[PDB]
């Protein structure tokens, strides 16, 4: 049984002085860690929204969270989607203008939380055209919360769809 516990990073808010472009319980950006023998490691962030726990499935891969002293157990998950639900329904429907700049919330492992301004790249889809944000963040920096103008989550870092 791995031991996953929940860490709180900071609060999930729009930042006007953020840094742009290129060059990279209650509620809030939380990191996914596991407990090893040589030391903890993060291996995924999450949202916390409504008190429902939002990540994405490979940080999890469904196993139960410890948050405090209680427990967390997923309501729902998509793996095909790469996102789990836990202790509530997805909460977040928030969608990207696909004609905006957004902020990614990054919490690299082992770095202070920072907003970062950057503009999704479009493709097309069967489904829809897609906005596509793609850094260079550690590995354990997915599920990161991305954002738009209006502080809204538009997406997890890791993929966000775009629906105007
Ligand atoms: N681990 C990265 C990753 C990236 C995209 C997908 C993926 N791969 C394929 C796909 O297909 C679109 C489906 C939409 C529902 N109907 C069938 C097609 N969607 C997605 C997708 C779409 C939205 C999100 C997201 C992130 C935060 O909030 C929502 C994450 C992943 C799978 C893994």
């Amino acid at each position: 049984m791995a031991d996953l516990e929940l860490e709180r990073a900071a609060d999930v808010r729009w930042e006007e002085q953020a840094e742009i472009s290129g060059s990279s319980l209650e509620d809030g950006a939380y990191r996914i860690k596991q407990k090893g023998i040589l030391g903890y490691s993060q291996i995924g962030a999450g949202v916390y929204k409504e008190g429902t726990f939002h990540t994405m499935w490979h940080v999890t891969r469904g196993a139960v969270l410890m948050h405090k002293g209680k427990r967390i157990e997923p309501s729902w998950a998509d793996v095909k989607k790469d996102l789990i639900s836990y202790g509530g329904g997805w909460k977040l429907e928030g969608e990207w203008k696909e004609g905006e700049e957004v902020q990614v919330l990054a919490l690299e492992p082992g770095k202070n939380p920072r907003a970062v301004q950057t503009k999704p790249g479009l493709f097309k889809t069967n489904t829809g055209t897609i906005g596509a944000v793609s850094l260079d963040f550690s590995p354990g920096t997915s599920g990161s919360p991305i954002v738009d103008k209006k502080g809204k989550v538009v997406g997890l870092y890791g993929i966000a769809n775009t629906e105007k």
